């Protein structure tokens, strides 16, 4: 049940905003790691005295990369005069955020029709203010308010290149990388309590409950009208044999946050076999492949969308399956992002839905007994 | 001159440790860029709930990546129950130290034969001690002291696998890269004013000067009895026509601070264009190319020692070549490392002096106007 109850008019995920200590050495890991290309940047070569920001891209997809310089280069400047492209963004802040979390995502951001509109009808509905609605050079306005832990949700509307102050890369320095992943799917916050972190966000939105057809977590989905930006939400469950990598994920990252980016790719097979080519020479490695069990036991679950052919081509990459009641989900997951176990990645291809409809296939949620029961019969 | 006054035994350079805020990714970065391979790490893995560590290494160098995780891991640990590998290492020096400077070199470690009388002798001497002598396992030592800025000089020797706690990484994980870089040459200090930091450097250590047959800068170099450990130092020459590069990289690094760590290859034609390769793909970028007018000239200066032919290989990749009495020297220069216009990397191959002789060529002092001259003659 779609009841269409957002408050304001969303369009889709805008970019990912990663706050770091150094963009450029992050920035270059994962250009080359998930093949996104390098595709504007915001820094001293741009007059940006405040913070180093590159922008990569592959399909509609937009990683964000953003550090602080030394406070000492713009002393003298003031918010009105200030140099800094992302208004929004303060030193502090940023090295408070970077000592106390790690690695992370500082801010998803969400297109909208009005930004402003959106910042004051949202936090009139209970949203916490993080800045303000601002006006850049007259064509796009950005605004953000609290989403959970020290991640803000920021509006993005244009009258109407990313941004403005935002110059575009030489082209020899741009090199045309593409693996084949195309937009973001879903990004999903790890909570301490997830009632009252739903409340909270679901309250200022109106994003509604997704279907969702020892666990370890529980969770639930939030979706705009027609279900594209999905925001979902974990808790931990205490009390299991095996201690909920949730609660781990919160020990590790000081509280809430970003747990996994879920980027969709056009062809997930040739994405993962080239993600893996890399695994060791700089690019991101992924979890350990499930037995075979389980590969096995999958021609009499998806048998139907998947040629034998290519569900050995699964089990090569250790690709994950599952379906729900209308399409069928492949999945993979990467090893943590940076040194902490907190933030990784979510390779995924839906099919199914059929001009695509949103979440088609779930997320997975059956995988959790489909492994365990796979992990007992090979025992 | 070499009348030998180094008031201890000092070996060869033994690693060079970055402090970053995620070690991962950095590592990452530089062992693609570079092509050093993955040795041995300490983290939580293998126990560390303090830092993580992330050693690369190729011929003799030794990169160290380290980086704080959340104090809370280890809050309930003193200093004699630490699980931390690097006993010197204290979060809010780490932090403090990121925060100030951007990504940058912390400790300049060289071997020598006894660690604590290393340690005695210069703090005697007038060295600012750092970190008192540790002894790790019964086999090795450890002692710091202040060598400029935040930096320090890590003496290191074995009774007698790269440090006590740190473990050998999965071979799977370890991709044998190489593009011909084999050890460090010299390391290189930026300071406000360079006679009370040789004066304290020289001080303590014994190291005599080395022969140097608008500059931008004044420079002198500090060298071991076999003239093997080279710690060059920079000063800025306030008031030429250009801002000195100097005094550029003391503003934006907050003070003095490493500036470049030289490399030394077996083959640099094959590791610049290793190297070159992988600029755009996640790698390391290099200064631009001097105009042919340089090249052209050049025949009339290193002729005996290079083939035209090779040359004309010297102009494809960008080198430099100069030489002094005994050797001639090829070098050329990344572009910063990091956000910050501060430290960079040299590559270099030195030959003559043979059985090869310290600084055997000089640093490149004579390029200063032979680039001059050759902008003017395009001109
Ligand atoms: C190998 C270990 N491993 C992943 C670390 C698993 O075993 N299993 C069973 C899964 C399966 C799906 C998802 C997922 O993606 N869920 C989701 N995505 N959007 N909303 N939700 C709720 C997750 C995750 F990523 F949340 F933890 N774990
Ligand atoms: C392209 C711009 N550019 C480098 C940025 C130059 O134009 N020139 C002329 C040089 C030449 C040599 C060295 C060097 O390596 N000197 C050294 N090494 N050890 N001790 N010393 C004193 C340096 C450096 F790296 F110090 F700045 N600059
Ligand atoms: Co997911
Ligand atoms: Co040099």
């Amino acid at each position: 049940k779609n009841p269409k109850s957002d408050k304001f008019k969303v369009k889709r995920f805008h970019h990912i905003e990663f706050w770091c200590g150094d963009a450029t050495n992050v920035a270059r890991r994962f250009s080359w790691g998930l093949g996104m290309r390098f595709s504007a940047k915001s820094d001293l070569s741009t007059g940006n005295m405040v913070h180093a920001s590159y922008l990569l891209t592959s399909g509609d997809l937009r990683f964000l990369f953003t550090a602080p310089y030394s406070p000492s280069l713009s002393a003298g400047e003031i918010k009105p005069t200030t140099t800094a492209s992302i208004p929004s963004f303060d030193h502090g802040s940023c090295r408070s955020f970077f000592s106390s979390h790690g690695l992370g995502v500082r801010a998803v951001a969400i297109e909208v029709e009005d930004a402003e509109s959106a910042f004051s009808i949202s936090v009139a509905n209970g949203a916490i203010p993080s800045s303000p609605p601002i006006v850049l050079n007259e064509a796009v306005t950005i605004a953000e308010v609290k989403l959970y832990g020290d991640v803000v949700l920021r509006y993005v509307s244009y009258k109407a290149e990313f941004l403005p102050g935002f110059e575009r890369v030489e082209d020899a320095s741009s090199f045309p990388l593409d693996y084949g992943i195309r937009r973001l799917d879903h990004a999903v916050g790890n909570v301490p309590e997830l009632g009252p972190a739903l409340t909270y966000v679901a309250g200022f939105t109106g994003f509604h409950q997704f279907a969702e057809f020892e666990s370890g977590l529980n969770s639930a989905v939030l979706a705009s009208n027609d279900e594209m930006v999905l925001l979902p939400i974990n808790e931990p469950v205490h009390g299991t044999k095996r201690k909920s990598q949730i609660q781990t994920y919160l020990e590790h990252n000081e509280g809430a946050g970003l747990q996994h980016l879920a980027l969709m790719s056009e062809d997930i097979f040739r994405t993962l076999r080239e993600m893996r080519k890399r695994s060791s020479i700089g690019g991101f490695d992924f979890m350990p492949s499930p037995p075979p069990t389980y590969y096995q036991n999958l021609k009499k679950r998806v048998g139907d969308v998947l040629s034998d052919d290519q569900i050995k081509e699964c089990e090569e990459l250790g690709i994950l399956v599952d379906r729900d009641d209308q399409g069928t989900l492949l999945q993979i997951f990467t090893k943590p992002l940076g040194d902490r176990p907190t933030i990784f990645i979510e390779i995924i291809q839906r099919v199914g839905c059929m001009y695509q409809s949103g979440g088609c296939g779930g997320f997975g949620k059956g995988n959790f007994s489909e492994l365990f029961k796979s992990i007992e019969e090979y025992e």
